[PDB]
């Protein structure tokens, strides 16, 4: 694994965590120790080196006595290395506990603190966390790589005000004996997970029940509109277990996060992050909500070894989502949505370029920040390999048999592509003249578009694409045709692909855009999809008017997907570039780390 510096799997594996620290809203700092359960799989173990960013290492104390350790060198984003040295050697299979008393920097790249004014209620502070990647090691030190899978407790003190959760069973709560203003929340993790699915969040949170086995959880200001707008949370969960397999992992909540929060969804398991942007007042995001409720077999069960294969974990995840979706509303918009994303791959194959070493499925992340790395390639060009392979091999019926047998065969494993194709050909064997046609070479380690690409039904698309056509194609005496009956018989999701095929075209004339304003209203629009790509559309047809709009929705929420197209279309139009770069500096030391890096990067700033 090219992105850790710790002790390969093949020397020494963590299996349990044991973490006692206290959340320091004063000092933002984490504190506390980590007690690693390590087991040799070497003879005469006599050291280990562990991942850590930005850590303050206080002592390491194995049988009672404090041991030596070293800190090397910081290698840029993966940190410094923590060569611990045991006071004996191990044999192959023993087992020894480490505890490292550590603390955190403010700066920790796997956190963001917020003010009580960054929050709903105004009147508490926020934490909330997130590894994926490679950021585990900014919170405690740890074998920092998804080939490793241990089980984990906690017990986290907090200001007795506010609610501590992670991806974790709730296990109990009690004052804190060593100071009468704090509680201690207790948590146990009972399944093997790659310590990147670690999730803390302390707050000012409330829950309702929204299901048999899930509750919502949010400040107070956003419950009822949370609960109301997840509710087909326990009919996904009954689709994906038929599809999947037993969920394993007792509950399945959601929290709903304050709006910095850098993605659409983060699958930490017992608990997935969401963000705010996803409530649109009428469930029409919920494919968010169906993709990290996949990710409980694809990517919790079945993990990448190391972020090279991460095509894996979101490859069969879209596929999931998107038969989840299929089975709700039926197989039509399953093809729509697929369609879709191949839309996104063109999109991002173009942006990057189609040689770019980033649009390959798999990619090589030695040297290269994994945030940096970070797009739509592993999703969609990971989806279009497994629905190209569906219509390759007899159907959905035929490779959801497949899918199934696959999380079986390599559940509680850590995998590479050659384990997934190896089993493809296992599971295939009579159909193995059919897989030798594929061009593996070109589907898994060449850039741009997949060679081929599968076929579509396009029923709820045309509407789209015609509408489309029609502004793109006219000239001004025909503006006037257009009315607001136009969008009469389109759905919401049918707006936002209209809107994605003509942002393909943009700019288009600001005439054009001005009387689509004029006849549809899109500015009224609060969908964060749809309002996002109108946006973008407005700012590259150099409509002035929409940059307030665009500044606003580019810093009011934080979902990198929507603040950092923004902002780069924002700096790409002369007229708002020194407003948008301005607007940056103002905001970046109130931003979440990540992305407070990647936009400054973008703007050059
Ligand atoms: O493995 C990297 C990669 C591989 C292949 N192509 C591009 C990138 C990668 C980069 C960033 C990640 O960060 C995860 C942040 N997320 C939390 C929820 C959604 C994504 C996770 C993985
Ligand atoms: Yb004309
Ligand atoms: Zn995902």
């Amino acid at each position: 694994d090219t992105c850790s510096l710790a002790s390969p799997a093949s020397v020494c594996r963590t299996k349990h965590l044991h973490l006692r620290c206290s959340v320091d809203f004063t000092r933002r700092t984490l504190t506390g120790t980590a007690a690693l359960t390590v087991q040799s799989q070497e003879d005469n173990l006599r050291s280990l080196v562990l991942d850590t960013k930005d850590l303050t290492i206080e002592k390491v104390v194995i049988n009672g006595q404090e041991v030596k350790y070293a800190l090397g060198e910081r290698q840029s984003y993966k940190g410094s290395p923590m060569e611990i040295s045991l006071p004996i050697a191990l044999s192959k299979n023993q087992e020894i506990v480490i505890e490292i008393s550590f603390e955190t920097s403010p700066k920790s790249s796997a956190l963001q603190w917020l003010t009580p004014e960054q929050t709903s209620g105004k009147e508490h502070p926020y934490l909330f966390s997130q590894c994926q990647a490679i950021h585990c090691r900014a919170i405690l030190p740890c074998q920092d790589t998804p080939s490793v899978k241990l089980t984990y407790t906690a017990e986290v003190s907090v200001p007795k005000e506010l609610v501590a959760l992670m991806s974790a069973i709730r296990d109990g709560e009690t004052p804190d004996p060593e100071d009468p203003s704090r509680k201690i929340y207790k948590f146990i993790q009972k399944v093997p997970i790659p310590c990147y699915l670690i999730a803390l969040v302390v707050g000012a949170l409330e829950s309702r029940q929204i299901g048999p086995r899930t509750l919502v959880w949010s400040e107070k200001e956003q419950v009822e509109k949370s609960a109301y707008e997840f509710s087909e949370t326990e009919s996904m969960l009954k689709i994906a277990e038929d599809l999947g397999g037993p969920y394993v992992w007792g509950q399945y909540d959601l929290l709903v996060l304050p709006p910095s929060f850098p993605y659409g969804g983060m699958e930490n398991p017992c608990l997935t992050f969401v963000t705010p942007t996803l409530l649109a007042g009428d469930k029409s995001l919920s494919n968010v909500i169906a993709h990290e409720i996949s990710h409980s077999w694809t990517g919790n069960l079945v993990t990448n070894k190391t972020w090279d294969h991460f095509w894996l974990n979101e490859g069969h995840t879209v596929y999931l989502e998107r038969h989840i979706c299929g089975r709700l509303f039926g197989e039509k918009f399953r093809h729509f949505n697929a369609l879709g994303g191949w839309g996104e791959l063109q999109n991002s194959v173009k942006t990057f370029g189609e040689t770019h070493p980033f649009t390959k499925l798999v990619v090589d992340l030695t040297d290269i920040d994994p945030d940096v790395a970070y797009s739509s390639v592993p999703y969609e060009k990971g989806f279009a390999l497994l629905f190209y392979l569906e219509q390759l091999l007899g159907g959905p019926e035929i490779f959801l048999g497949f899918l199934k047998a696959y999380v079986e065969k390599f559940s509680y494993k850590s995998i590479t592509t050659d384990d997934w194709k190896d089993f493809l050909y296992s599971y295939f064997k009579d159909k193995v003249d059919v897989l030798n046609q594929v061009d593996w070479n070109a589907w898994l380690y060449s850039p741009g578009l997949p060679p081929i690409k599968p076929n579509y039904d396009m029923t709820l698309t045309n509407a789209c694409i015609a509408l489309s056509q029609r502004w793109i194609t006219a000239k001004e005496d025909d503006l006037n045709s257009f009315n607001a009956t136009d969008l009469k018989d389109l759905s919401s999701h049918q707006l936002n692909e209209f809107l994605a095929q003509t942002l393909q075209r943009a700019p288009l004339p600001l005439g054009h855009i001005k009387r689509m304003q004029e006849v549809y209203n899109f500015n009224a629009i609060n969908n964060s999809e749809i309002r996002f790509r109108w946006l973008r559309l407005c700012i590259q047809s150099k409509w002035e008017d929409a940059i307030p709009l665009a500044l606003k929705m580019a810093t009011e929420q934080g979902r990198m997907k929507f603040t950092r197209p923004l902002f780069k279309d924002l700096a790409a139009f002369d007229k708002s570039h020194d407003q948008a770069v301005r607007t940056y500096q103002e905001h970046k030391a109130s931003m979440h780390p990540v992305t407070a890096m990647l936009v400054g990067k973008d703007l050059k700033v």
